[PDB]
C-alpha cells in the first residue's frame, strides 16, 4: 500500500491522479489518494512523516519550490511604506534562519524609522529593498567575529543628503547588547558605496564570545547604502535624512523563542556614517536555537535559476537530508511567463522573450500589481531583456484577461500552465535568458518505499516528458473551464497517450 499526495489545486489534483493511475495499472500495489489543505509545504511535511502515520509516500513537487524548502529561503524583499505620523517610514518582514537540524527559525521583523533632524525628508511611495548578505571569517582573526558583504537595491516603479553618498564612505558600527541579562558589545568598521549598493565590513565582539549567533545580528548591524535607481531617487528616505540622520527601531520576535528590541541612531560624524545601536533581548530559552547557538552561519544565496542545476541540486540534497528520491521530470514548467494572443505570436514569429523584447509598442497592461512591484518580477525582467513597452497598466483580478481579448493590451503576465491560456487562445513565450525560477514538475517518493517496491522507479519514470506546458494547460482548462472530474480527465489523458 502506497499513499499518494496532492494539494487543493487543480493542476496538482490532476497530476497526482495520474501518478496513482499509473501505479494501479502497472503494479500489484494498493493506492490511497490523500488531499492536503494548504500550499506546497504541507506535501513536503507529509512525505517526511510517511504513509505510516497519516502522511504521504509520493507527490509531484516543482524544482523551484524544492530549492527553497531544502536549501532554505533567500533574504526577503523588504516592503517600505510611508509613516506620516512619524515623518518616517516603516516596514515588516520575515527573516528565515537555517538551524543545524534542517528546521527554520522564523524572525518576524517590525521596523520604524524617524528622522533625527527637524527638516523635511522624502516620504516615499511603497517600494521594495532587495538584499544579499554573504557572511565569512577572517582566517587571521582570533576574536569572535564576522565578515559581511552586502549588495542592496530598491525597486517597485517603472536630494541633498544623497550627495554625501557620492563615493565610498567610511562606516563605523557600535552595538551594546543585553540578551537574557548576558551583556556584550560589538564593533565594526568598513566602507559603503551607495552607487553600486555595496557594503563591506568586519565586526568584532569586544567583550569575548558572542552570546547569540552572528546571523541574528545582521539586520541590526545602514540602509542608506542601498542603490536607488534614477527614476526612484524621490523615494530614498534614508539618505534624505542625512547628515543629521534617522532613528531605526525594531522588534524582532523569533518564533517559539524570545524577542530582540533595538533602537539605533544612523548619522554622519565627520565623514564617517555611524550606526550606534542598543539591543535588548528578553524571554530566550536557555537551550533554544538562539542561546543554543544552533543557527547555520550563512543565509542561503539567491538560488540557481538554471533548470538542469536546479533539478540536480534538489535531487542530491533531498536524498542526503530526507532520504527522498526525485524521479524524472513530467515535462512542464509551471512558472511566471508572458503571454500573447496566438494570432500575433504567428504574425511576428515570437517563441522567445528576447523576440518580444525587440518591440517598444504593445502594453503589458496585463501585469498584475504584484508582478510590476516585485523586484524579482517585471523590474528585474526589465534589467535582463531591456524591455521597453510603450506603457504598463496594473490589472488586478481577471480583468487583465478581458483586456487582451479587446486588443487594448497585447502582452500579459501569467503562469505557463494556466488554463485561461487555452480559453483565450494565448501563446506563452520561452524565458530564454532564464530570469525566472524553474518550476519543473517531477514525482517524488520516499526511499524506504522505493526499497520495498523497486518497480516504482521505472513505472513513474514512464511519465518522463509526457506532459508539456500546453498539454497541462488543456487539462487545467477541462477541470476549471468545463467542470469535468479531475480523476476522469487524468485517466483519459493516460489512455490517449497509451500509458494505460
Amino acid at each position: 500500500t502506497v499513499v499518494v499526495g496532492s494539494i487543493n489545486f487543480t493542476e496538482q489534483i490532476i497530476v497526482a491522479n495520474m501518478v496513482a493511475e499509473m501505479i494501479e495499472a502497472h503494479t500489484d500495489l494498493k493506492v490511497v489518494r490523500k488531499l492536503n489543505l494548504g500550499g506546497t509545504n504541507v506535501n513536503f511535511e507529509a512525505i517526511k512523516r510517511g504513509g505510516a502515520n497519516n502522511g504521504i509516500d509520493i507527490y509531484v513537487e516543482y524544482t523551484g519550490t524544492g530549492l527553497v524548502d531544502i536549501l532554505g529561503f533567500p533574504e526577503p524583499n523588504v516592503y517600505i511604506t510611508a509613516d506620516k505620523q512619524k515623518n518616517g517610514i516603516k516596514a515588516n518582514f520575515k527573516i528565515r534562519h537555517n538551524v543545524e537540524d534542517g528546521s527554520v527559525q522564523l524572525a518576524d521583523h517590525y521596523q520604524q524609522n524617524t528622522p533625527i533632524g527637524d527638516g523635511p525628508v522624502l516620504l516615499p511611495d511603497n517600494h521594495y529593498l532587495s538584499t544579499q548578505s554573504v557572511l565569512s571569517k577572517d582566517p587571521n582573526e582570533k576574536r569572535d567575529h564576522m565578515v559581511l558583504l552586502e549588495f542592496v537595491t530598491a525597486a517597485g516603479i517603472t536630494s541633498k543628503g544623497e550627495e554625501l553618498f557620492t563615493g565610498v564612505v567610511p562606516i563605523l558600527v557600535e552595538l551594546d547588547g543585553d540578551v537574557n541579562g548576558h551583556k556584550f558589545s560589538v564593533r565594526g568598521e568598513g566602507e559603503g558605496d551607495a552607487t553600486n549598493g555595496k557594503l563591506t565590513l568586519k565586526f568584532i565582539c569586544t567583550t569575548g564570545k558572542l552570546p547569540v549567533p552572528w546571523p541574528t545580528l545582521v539586520t541590526t548591524l545602514v540602509q542608506c547604502f542601498s542603490r536607488y535607481p534614477d527614476h526612484m531617487k524621490q523615494h530614498d528616505f534614508f539618505k534624505s535624512a542625512m547628515p543629521e540622520g534617522y532613528v531605526q527601531e525594531r522588534t524582532i520576535s523569533f518564533k517559539d523563542d524570545g524577542t530582540y528590541k533595538t533602537r539605533a541612531e544612523v548619522k554622519f560624524e565627520g565623514d564617517t556614517l555611524v550606526n550606534r545601536i542598543e539591543l535588548k533581548g528578553i524571554d530566550f530559552k536557555e537551550d533554544g536555537n538562539i542561546l543554543g547557538h544552533k543557527l547555520e552561519y550563512n543565509f542561503p544565496p539567491p538560488p540557481t535559476t538554471d533548470p538542469e542545476k536546479a533539478y540536480e541540486t534538489v535531487k542530491k540534497e533531498y536524498k542526503d537530508k530526507w532520504n527522498i528520491v526525485w524521479l524524472k521530470p513530467l515535462g512542464f514548467n509551471n512558472t511566471y511567463t508572458l503571454a500573447v494572443k496566438d494570432e500575433l505570436a504567428k504574425q511576428y514569429n515570437l517563441k522567445t522573450f528576447s523576440d518580444l523584447a525587440k518591440i517598444s509598442d504593445k502594453l503589458i497592461l496585463g501585469a498584475t500589481m504584484e508582478f510590476l512591484e516585485k523586484p524579482d518580477g517585471y523590474p528585474g525582467l526589465q534589467k535582463v531583456y531591456n524591455f521597453k513597452f510603450k506603457h504598463t497598466k496594473s490589472m488586478d483580478m481577471g480583468i487583465r484577461y478581458t483586456a487582451i481579448d479587446n486588443n487594448e493590451v497585447q502582452v500579459i503576465d501569467a503562469f505557463a500552465t494556466d488554463g485561461l491560456l487555452v480559453s483565450h487562445k494565448l501563446k506563452i513565450l520561452e524565458d530564454d535568458k532564464h530570469f525566472f525560477p524553474p518550476y519543473y514538475a517531477a514525482p517524488i517518493i520516499r526511499q524506504d518505499v522505493l526499497d520495498k517496491h523497486p518497480e516504482l522507479k521505472d513505472v513513474l519514470n514512464k511519465l518522463a516528458n509526457q506532459i508539456s506546458d500546453e498539454e497541462m494547460q488543456k487539462l487545467n482548462y477541462k477541470v476549471d473551464g468545463e467542470g469535468q472530474d479531475p480523476a476522469k480527465v487524468a485517466k483519459e489523458f493516460l489512455k490517449e497517450k497509451g500509458l494505460i
